[PDB]
């Protein structure tokens, strides 16, 4: 074969995008990580998908876990391996030791096994093979040099056999040596590292393709999750800037606002409402969500600050009934503390919720709340994620941000996101005659003309009422004006 | 001889600049790095180029990878080694063990290997030799002392034969010892370290020539990329300050602007448009791009904030049709998230795009977007990169920058680039009578006179209209003037 | 000289200052460093200078490099050891092993070597001795204890013989133990450490004299460079504050300014021009340069922001022809990116350029550019260097500094250098009636009276025109004054 490297799809969501096709065929791929990083899961999901998506039988060699457990555990993801074993599509080669035994059986079985495996490969016409914890085999009494030969032998034979393999290795340090003996790294044709980085009492899983001899792939780490559907990876850096854009308009839920936006919000756009606490972002959200229901359209409200019940109370006090919105199955409220999960998990929950409800509009109450603790870079990555998904999905999105300081705020967002959003609505307190009045302002709109006036507005039982600007004032933006 | 030490070109883009001529002839060069750093690639690219550019036969010794694979993978770069083997220009000397290994081979092989290597060198009249992973050989059961002799022997013999060799070693820590045994460094006459530094979930490939006994070379790390054309290194610190400069002018796409600049931008210049989001940099960029097509000249718009579709919707709404621009093959829009790659990659993609399209004008919408996450020094290095490349290429370039704070901004650029640019255009909001108006100002122009007025400007369907200055105001730079 | 120990001069530039006279005679000096730090170069230069300057025969003991290579490599610095070996002034003692060898020899050889070296020393009437990489000798299979005895033996015998020796050693960590076996440090009389510190992708070489039993010396690290002339050290802390001072005046190239400076700049003085980008520092520099040529005097313009071409285009646009300046051989322009090298290198390049051109005036356009990345302490050290050299050299110098923030800048320099400079010229933007006007100001002059006005000035084709002060304004320094 005088062509480039050929890959085999793993069908593990996200992996084939990072690996630019999947694992290189006929070659072994090393997948190491610390305890509980999801090595086993990867190898199994690798075989399963093979069987279910291309009817390519698979051989699974286990050195520690028992075949019963490997099947028992797989049920966690709704995997019935037991069935595939019967259908002879999957064969679990039990290589685990027994409660009793002897010693001085070094490369003895390393050679016998290279046969026992060759046997099952031929017997079931296997295309995919995964060896779980080869590390544990020579974890009997060997040195780095002895380990390099045994691995090289194994890999080499499997390569002759032409099987595409995935080899599991354990590590002890999240950023230290790639594998226990710091030898596997160089012996494998392909290296995949699964990390379960701590950092601030939170855990964050990331997968990285260190190398793939002969082809290209995406570099660095990528967050992923382990759910009821296995390993889910998000190639946030793979998302293309090819979002669809239209001139269609939609309402904000506030007529006067719609006018200021020169005809309303664009369907294909991301809106940001910024302001100190109390300015009324949460109000605009409510009103934006209600407007989608008034037009019998589905909308989701991801609230990260108020409870399900409180949102109702406050919404009802502003008129708009959220009760009905839910019954009519037009509005879906989520609610969860940012601390209840990492950004990766949240991002996913947001996605799935969107898939199981086909929203036309979406509102995330307080992006700034999700920014708690997390690093600015980990956050921006989350914003680009949710932002983009919504964009390429034709879903109009309204996001809320509470600035750290009321009055005087010199920047729209503290996290610096205003450069990622299409429309910016700015709410601000204005001290006038010993009183705290409000003001609304369409800071920017990429497609429309929008009003440039800073209009004061009040809040009542009816909702928001946008009045006039403070034409006779100076230093308004500062918060503490000066009448001329 | 009675002179310094002659070098041999590797023709590896960039390397010969870093090494002040290439590898020292008749000596061996140690190239080490962690797994997946590009050791092999370097060693092969060294032979291949030797063959293809000077018809200098090469011997490739391999201790782990199979000859078939080595040829297989090289295809990844449109490398046909199998052909060169036939033509007897390249000889792959298989030194790898067999699936049925045997004990103690740390002496027979050394002299036997050299016999073979020597044999092959003589047989094909080899000029270049590269041994891949000498590390693996004594990775049988040896100590630093035993390792030091064997290497010394190997290097010495190769020296006698007069072979200019490339030796590959593996590491385990990106900044720990230079090679496995902490001995190889001192035995080699030349040392090259390939690094694949993590840092923030991203990976950065660098190359450093630690030492070359007998001559000079650039010091420090240098970023490089592995592409379909192999290793590509950018000696960003080797670019000379000898850019060509002329008095030729060019339009901005805005006539009034051109007036304020004393007759338009200089062809040989770098312009920077700074301002808060919404001020209209993205507009000035469009008007800049269009003006290049209206004069039937090719221009590239590297957009890192808006999608391809959006840029078109907003552009049409400002008049100017981007659609036609593309068909006429005068305008090329790229678009991509800054998170989709590291600066090094981006820099390259910008370059290649420039070479395959011979642009006259280039505009990067938001350098400030590419500065996300990345360190300031890494960023400045990128800026100097794209900036100088444009200057020496006679390409007029317009760059965008969004200041983190609207109104009050005390510095032009948060990243501090304004000292690297020729002409600066500043956009800023001005609160006037409860309204958000804009202002445009030619902050500086190195060769021209340019207007000193801070003119207010509106934005319409037609585009940008630069009106008059606020002669009757004070503290305008601040964003909240004081009418007088 | 009040020092209890007789020293021998190395003639290595800067070392004898650091060592307070050179290497103690009849004693051994350990010189250790990581790979590629300059150990061999140091030891060779030590013998070479010994032969060329004092006709002191030298014996060079090599354990790894070959006598041919040592001679071949020395040609890099234009030294012909081969010639010296013939004349019988230099003897290279080959102690390296052969590419056939065995096992066991690092002991009696220690006695065989001792007797060998004593032969050479007696035969050539040697006075200087340098043993390159003694480390590698017991790098056969020894423990810390065995090493200490062997070294002590060697050292001891060398002392009896009366030879002044230089012993080279290798280290693995830049700041870890002094030498491999952590035993050499205490056995030697003097210890010198050569470092090659990374830090931010750049490499900085430093030399330190840790100890000298019996005398004093300069403490700490000192930056040095390896050039075509070998090791070059800069004892930046050895520079005495005894610069010559005169009342002689010189023009700035701008008559009005000269008036402001009470009759022009002082010949013996360092001037600082600070202001935001666009203020015109680059202009004043040009005019400062041109004026030295108009009076048939040589001047160097070190530019770190503009290309050689651009400087010319802009200079011509301001009248003054730089073309002629060069031809007449009165003006020399350099140009180079600050990223093209570390401060140490830059400093040295500036010095050499000054020696090979005997300038009367010098102008570094933008020190603030050389401050990119580098640490403030490393920067100040650079400024004190260039500044001091200039002073003791009767060379007038004009340095430029761009402030990170236009208007509002509360400090003259962000780097805090203004305390090192004699005369400070401040340029700044003044918002007046919706327009950006410039203001020039002589902030301070140590020996003169100077004008205290903050005059506004305009820039034309003719150049800088200094007009009058804004007497009817308040808050001028603020950038946006108030008309009273
Ligand atoms: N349905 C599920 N939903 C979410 N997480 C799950 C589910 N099932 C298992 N997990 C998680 O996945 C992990 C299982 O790891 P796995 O057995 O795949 O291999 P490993 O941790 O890489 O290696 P080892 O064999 O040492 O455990 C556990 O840490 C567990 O918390
Ligand atoms: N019935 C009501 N009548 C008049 N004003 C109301 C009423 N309910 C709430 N408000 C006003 O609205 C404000 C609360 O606004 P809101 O729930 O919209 O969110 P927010 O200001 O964006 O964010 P946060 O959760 O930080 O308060 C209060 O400060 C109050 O002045
Ligand atoms: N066409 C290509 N485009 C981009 N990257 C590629 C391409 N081909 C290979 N690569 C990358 O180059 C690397 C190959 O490294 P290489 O085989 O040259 O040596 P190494 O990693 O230094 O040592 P080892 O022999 O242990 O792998 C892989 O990490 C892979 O991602
Ligand atoms: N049809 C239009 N009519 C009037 N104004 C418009 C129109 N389209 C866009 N605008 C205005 O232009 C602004 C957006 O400007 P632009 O796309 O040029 O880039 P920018 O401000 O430099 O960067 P950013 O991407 O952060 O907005 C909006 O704030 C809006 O007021
Ligand atoms: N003409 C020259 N100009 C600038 N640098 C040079 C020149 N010649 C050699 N060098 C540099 O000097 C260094 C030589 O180091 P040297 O041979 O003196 O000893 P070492 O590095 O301390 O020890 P080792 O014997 O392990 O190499 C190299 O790192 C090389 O880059
Ligand atoms: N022919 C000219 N006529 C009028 N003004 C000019 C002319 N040439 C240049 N200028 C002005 O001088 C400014 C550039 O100044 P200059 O080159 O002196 O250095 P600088 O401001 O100190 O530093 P920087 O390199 O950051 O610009 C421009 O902003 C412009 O207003
Ligand atoms: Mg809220
Ligand atoms: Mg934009
Ligand atoms: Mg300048």
């Amino acid at each position: 074969e005088h062509q480039a490297i050929a890959k085999m799809r793993t069908m593990i969501e996200g992996f084939d995008d990072i690996s630019h096709g999947g694992l290189p065929i006929g070659r072994s791929t090393l997948v190491s990580g610390t305890s509980g990083t999801g090595k086993t899961l990867f190898s199994i999901q690798f075989l399963y998908n093979g069987i279910i998506e291309f009817d390519e039988p698979g051989v699974f060699v286990t050195f520690e876990e028992t075949p019963q457990d490997i099947i028992k555990n797989a049920r966690s993801f709704g995997w019935d391996l037991a069935k595939l074993v019967d259908e002879g599509k999957l064969f679990i080669l039990d290589a685990s030791p027994d409660p009793e035994g002897q010693e001085v059986v070094g490369g003895f079985d390393l050679s016998a096994l290279i046969e026992r495996i060759n046997y099952a490969i031929q017997k079931y016409r296997a295309r995919r093979v995964s060896i779980d914890s080869v590390t544990s085999v020579f974890q009997q009494y060997d040195a780095s040099s002895v380990v390099r030969r045994e691995l090289f032998r194994l890999v080499a034979r499997l390569k002759q056999i032409g099987a595409t393999t995935v080899m599991t290795t354990e590590r002890i340090e999240e950023y230290g040596p790639i594998a226990r003996y710091g030898v596997e790294e160089f012996v494998s044709d392909n290296v995949v590292i699964l990390r379960n980085v701590l950092e601030g009492e939170r855990r964050r899983r990331t997968l990285e393709i260190l190398k793939l001899r002969g082809t290209s792939h995406m570099k660095g780490e990528y967050p992923f999750t382990i759910t009821d559907h296995g390993i889910n990876i998000f190639p946030l850096g793979a998302m293309r800037l090819t979002q669809r854009s239209s001139n269609v308009r939609v309402s904000s839920g506030v007529v006067r606002l719609d006018e200021m936006c020169g005809g309303g919000f664009f369907k294909d756009s991301i809106i940001l409402a910024t302001g100190a606490t109390g300015t009324g972002k949460t109000l605009l959200v409510s009103r934006f969500v209600e407007n989608a229901c008034a037009n019998k359209e589905r909308a989701i409200l991801f609230a990260y600050e108020e409870s399900r019940a409180q949102l109702l109370r406050n919404a009802y006090s502003w008129g708009m009934d959220f009760e009905e919105m839910e019954r009519q199955n037009l509005l879906k409220i989520v609610c969860a503390y940012p601390e209840s999960a990492g950004l990766e998990d949240h991002l996913q929950i947001i996605k799935s919720e969107i898939n199981d409800f086909k929203p036309a509009r979406i509102a995330i109450d307080s992006l700034s709340a999700l920014a708690r603790g997390v690093s600015n870079n980990a956050f921006r990555q989350f914003v680009i994620g949710v932002t983009g998904y919504a964009k390429q999905e034709e879903i109009t999105g309204l996001f809320t941000n509470t600035s750290d300081q009321f009055m005087g705020a010199h920047s729209i967002t503290d996290s610096h996101i205003s450069t990622i959003t299409d429309t910016i609505i700015l709410l601000q307190y204005v001290e006038i005659r010993g009183e705290m009045s409000r003001a609304i302002n369409v800071f920017k709109m990429r497609g429309s003309w929008h009003d440039k006036a800073i209009r004061e507005f009040m809040i009542s039982d009816k909702g928001p009422d946008i009045k006039d600007s403070f034409r006779n004032f100076e230093r308004i933006i500062s918060g503490s004006p000066t009448r001329i």
